[PDB]
């Protein structure tokens, strides 16, 4: 439209009304220009002694925007509004829009950096709409809109990679390359503004409350049951049996059995560092699945477990989520203690779901006989039976929201070992770049030209989901627990820019608080 | 299954035949079933009609894919052809995973 | 519909209308059990010295109707009636059909063969309309309906050459299978009858007529030309030029040239065999083309020449089509005479054609200077020219009627070296095979069943085209030349049966008789 | 065409293009044409749609034919796609030649 007329406005609210919530958060971003506008094969080979580190793929000059966490679109204190008196809720639509860009050309001569402003340059902007490009939104992977809205995000670098050959950095013939050009992008100057709609599948609810009632202890606990159970065997190896009184859970029968589950191991945080063992590598000794000859580690294992049992300082790390207080650097290789950084501790589950250090269970290992006596053989590891029921990961702020499912055909109940919502179609990748400005060329040559002039783009992006609420409808009597500010002796204010103006967050909120009779 | 295939809960239905017996000659009664069958057999056409329902495919993929070709170096004979008695011959086991997908 | 009604009439006979001529043939077939119901991959190596002679093909249980002769479809006494009235001719329509059809069961039982009909049997039958399968019909093989009505024929058997590698017996990996099962046939029991009717594209007539001019004597030979023509060189190097004087032809400017020519040798007939060298294998030195590594003879050549010069007994026995007066059997390898053989002889063309034995002219070989003096050199080839003209060969009573052109996709002038007119979609081929019934099988076998009940069908075959005939009207006025039935002391009537029943036809009838000023 | 191709009596037209020129500075008359412009240069984009006309195959071929596939074996690079540097790869001349017909 025009240079000195905005694109669009600035709106960053929410908006609840009943049973939906609408949030919306505008941002500014910067795009550099990656790749000096090409396109590299990019390979890596066994590193730090793993060749699962072996890789081959494509980076390429685009960047993209990714709205795959919560405080992405809650603050800390509509969140708290959520958790607290919510049993649950889903993403309903979403609303994407790019305005007010601006391309800026930068130019070192004389050792002496001039930022001025192209009026004539472009940006080049498309949405994956089926899904035909190696899709990297909900891998747990940086570049999100930061949490805190004055802040201003660069966009990262659009690359994937493809199928490498025997655990080495060379392709096989089934090695894809994907031309990003190939797309009708929508190309946008000063003036113009680029929008998009969007509107989820039906996904079931997210469920945050916890039960209030163990699975094993859902019988009455006065009257007794009409079953009776094999207690011994006489001298005569005649069988006994005896009834299952009132409140002895140990052995009533039970209906329900809970989830899945695998061990890790355990290591104390602070409180008991003296109990772990000291020194110990965990790559030599977790927990491992291998896929085409190569071990990679599984964290944060599949769902149906709790890392750790409230009331100890016991944690499953490898079946846990850890984020990180002071947002860091690409690239870093320091090794950091537990102070600065928030574990994540799914305990309102353990009535439900076992905990991830413990042996599952015991059954027996052989048949007993007037010679042999009767063996238990206590397991680590068992998978789904049927009438399991299990409780899934939750969901924390600084955590991501939906996951896409892979498209290989055959899968058992779609829910990322990350949390989240999983899609088999989740929101567009939403890819941009700068459009190349030729240097001076000054004769043909059928080769492509290769001097370009040094350019970056700024803009606004401005994302609005809905939601959808479920309503806590409870007959509970005494007071419920809640998400509350409780912080002793605060030497600064939490989820607030401290003196220098960098934004801390010293909690990881998650969603479980209310309760539910099992 | 395991071998392959679609799993159906109620699949094409099973279509029997036999040829109606025709007795031998008998020239009594006798309370007990006639054995002495008149030996016959049958011949026919079948012929079988499917429809079956496509998935189109819409990769972006650049580069060329992998096809199933007829890659034989030195060919004494055609493959998936009668040879020189009539026989029927068929050295290759040919798939379906040819196509790719990003996961 | 039933057994005991008739499925179809005898049809036979002709019926002049005008400009139009409507002809129809029925005639009775047998069709053998070929190659015991099954698919043989016939093959040969270099035979007679001869790679050419090395293929590669498939044999087929079908067998197939095959209306590409002339006599066929004529008279001997429509066709004169045809070559000494009109000027020219071509197809317009085609309409077969296959009825009374009648499948008998053969048994040897007790080395005593017992032929009884079979009443369920059926016969398989499908017409080629999209030209998938390798065409077979135009290739002057033998097969084809009989030219006397009373005789009954057996259909020949399908087969095919298809790509063989380095000259050898081998297939290439771009040999094909064509599975003739794999077309819908339609199936006929002794009450069923089968029809199917086609229509010719547009296609040039015939041209029946011979030119009563010579090509180099158009001018009038009363008048002088306006033009004057160099005729030698005085003493001072100096050009001298003559007036083109009226009925030099030698000297006259031409406008149009003779057309296309490829020298073949010539040899003497009968009277003139003392001439002829003695003992010469022509193989060795004859006319022939390579292609992919091999030598083919190219008889009849390509048109535009005339086998002989009237009133001469030399041919041109390369670019002559000899056929046989009385029918032979298969796989003879006996040597023939000229006697019992019909050489064709295309002189009426002379006027326009040139030669075969005969240089085709003389050009310059080099550049005159004060040094060297002007040299000729007489050529043997010479192909097309712009502005030339020829005439194509002529079509015989027991010739091929049409021809089909390979779809390359690039051709020049579509006219087959063997006369008849050139088709893109030529009338389909039409298969036909008796379906195998199974002899007594008491057990399953993965195995495909081999033991077959032997059979075999007859029937009856009409044929009715419909051709297109071109008046002649011509102001010549003293008589013309005819083809007449000039014997003298006739031991026996031609083209009629002989004491025994046998058909005799001692002469080729042609086609120009009529004339035209050119 | 002897390159292959298809001829045309009336091709695509050609689209000529050239930046308008700019004088520099002049102060004076002179019948003469001025020399003295100022450098320049263009760019832009170009999009060029074409519609092609397709002639389907039905061939009663039994078995298979020939495609033209991906087949490299230990392959360095992937072909048709650009290396680390970022400079395209074309190891191959695809033709057009794959499926056959009798004929």
């Amino acid at each position: 439209d025009g240079v000195g007329n905005a694109s669009g406005d600035w709106h960053c609210d929410s908006t609840w009304m009943g049973d939906r919530v609408v949030t919306k958060s505008t941002r500014t971003w910067v795009l550099p220009s990656y790749n000096n506008h090409q396109y590299r094969e990019i390979k890596s080979g066994s590193v730090d002694g793993s060749n699962a580190n072996a890789y081959f793929g494509y980076s390429t000059p685009w960047g993209y925007f990714d709205f795959n966490r919560f405080h992405s679109h809650w603050s800390p204190r509509d969140w708290q509004r959520l958790i607290n008196n919510y049993w649950g809720f889903r993403p309903r639509s979403l609303r994407v829009k790019i305005f007010n860009i601006q391309v800026k050309e930068v130019t070192v001569q004389d050792s002496t950096t001039t930022i001025a402003n192209n009026l004539t340059s472009t940006v080049q902007v498309f949405t994956d709409d089926d899904y035909q490009l190696p899709y990297v939104v909900g891998n747990g992977t940086e570049g999100c809109l930061p949490a805190f809205p004055p802040q201003v995000f660069t966009l990262p670098q659009y690359g994937y990679a493809t199928l490498n050959r025997d655990n080495g950095d060379n392709p096989t013939e089934r090695s894809s390359f994907f031309c990003l050009e190939y797309f009708p992008s929508k190309m946008l100057r000063t003036g113009n503004n680029f929008e998009f709609t969007y509107s989820f599948e039906e996904v079931p609810f997210h469920c945050s409350f916890a039960p209030s009632q163990n699975l094993f202890k859902l019988a009455n606990p006065l009257v007794d049951q009409y079953l009776y159970r094999f207690v011994s065997t006489s001298a005569t190896g005649a069988i006994q049996f005896q009834k299952n009184l009132a409140g002895r859970y140990a052995n009533t029968y039970k209906n329900w059995f809970p989830g899945p589950m695998g061990r890790t191991q355990g290591w104390n945080t602070s409180s008991g560092s003296s109990t772990n063992r000291v020194s110990v590598n965990n790559f030599s000794v977790s927990n491992r699945m291998n896929l085409e000859g190569a071990s990679y580690q599984v964290n944060p294992q599949p769902n149906g477990m709790t890392n750790t049992l409230q009331g100890s300082n016991r944690y499953a790390l490898e079946n846990t989520m850890i984020f990180n207080a002071q947002n860091a650097t690409p690239g870093t290789t320091s090794v950091y203690p537990e102070d600065n950084l928030l574990l994540t501790s799914e305990s309102e589950t353990q009535p439900v779901n076992r905990v991830a250090y413990n042996t599952g269970g015991q059954m027996a290992t052989n048949a007993q006989n007037a010679t042999t006596a009767p063996t238990v053989g206590t397991y680590n590891l068992q998978e789904v039976l049927p009438g399991s029921v299990w409780m899934e990961r939750d969901v924390y702020l600084q955590g991501p929201i939906w996951a896409k499912i892979p498209e290989t055909g055959a899968h058992f109940h779609p829910s990322p070992a990350m949390g989240g919502f999983g899609l088999k179609h989740p929101p567009p990748m939403m890819l941009i770049k700068n459009t190349p400005v030729p240097g001076n060329i000054t004769s043909f040559s059928d080769v492509p030209v290769s001097s370009f002039i040094t350019q970056y783009s700024t803009g606004q992006v401005t994302v609005e989901m809905e939601w959808e609420l479920k309503k806590e409808n409870s007959k509970r009597w005494n007071p419920e627990i809640q998400y509350t500010n409780n912080y002793n002796d605060p030497q600064f204010v939490d989820f607030a820019p401290d003196g220098s103006g960098e934004y801390r967050t010293t909690r990881a909120i998650g969603t479980r608080y209310l309760t539910r009779p099992l």
